């Protein structure tokens, strides 16, 4: 074990749900207020998760996909993000999950369902409803806010834990 483990994480979900804001909060502890649409960006951070020192490589995606399928197939695990005030983004999750399964050609891909913007009033997606969908996929569910930092570390770390379960 002179080899440091590297985990390739990919963040997916509809446009505007907070994929970039989550990632930038994780890396630089900074909340981005401005909406700046992403094409494809990558980040890297060394962290300790359950006592294991590892390197996270994080691919932040856009919310015409020969190129997209390829960079998706590099991913070991996926954060599937929706915003709790955007019903359509929640409905889109099924489609992200199918896209992941298709490109990985696997029915068992490490994944975490993230409900973001939980600092905002007037949620349209209830906790129970998201919890139940996660249950039907057999994956964890976490409520997050890129603005307050609620759930940020826990979302990425939980996904690493799912990857470790997968590797056995
Ligand atoms: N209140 C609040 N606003 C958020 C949160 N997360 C993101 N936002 C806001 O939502 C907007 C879009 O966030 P951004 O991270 O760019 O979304 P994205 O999913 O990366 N968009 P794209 O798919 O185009 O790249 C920004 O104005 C940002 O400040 C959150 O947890 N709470
Ligand atoms: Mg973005």
């Amino acid at each position: 074990g002179s080899h440091m483990t590297e985990y390739k994480l990919v963040v997916v979900g509809a446009d505007g749900v907070g994929k970039s804001a989550l990632t930038i909060q994780l890396i630089q502890n900074h909340f981005v207020d401005e909406y700046d649409p992403t094409i494809e960006d990558s980040y890297r951070k060394q962290v300790v998760i359950d006592g294991e020192t590892c390197l996270l490589d994080i691919l932040d995606t856009a919310g015409y996909s020969a190129m997209r399928d390829q960079y998706m197939r590099t991913g070991e695990g996926f954060l599937c993000v929706f915003a709790i005030n955007n019903t359509k983004s929640f409905e889109d999750i099924h489609h992200y999950r199918e896209q992941i399964k298709r490109v990985k050609d696997s029915e068992d891909v490490p994944m975490v369902l993230v409900g973001n913007k939980c600092d905002l009033p007037s949620r349209t997606v209830d906790t129970k409803q998201a919890q139940d969908l996660a249950r039907s996929y057999g994956i964890p569910f976490i409520e997050t806010s890129a603005k307050t930092r609620q759930g940020v570390d826990d979302a990425f770390y939980t996904l690493v834990r799912e990857i470790r379960k997968h590797k056995e």
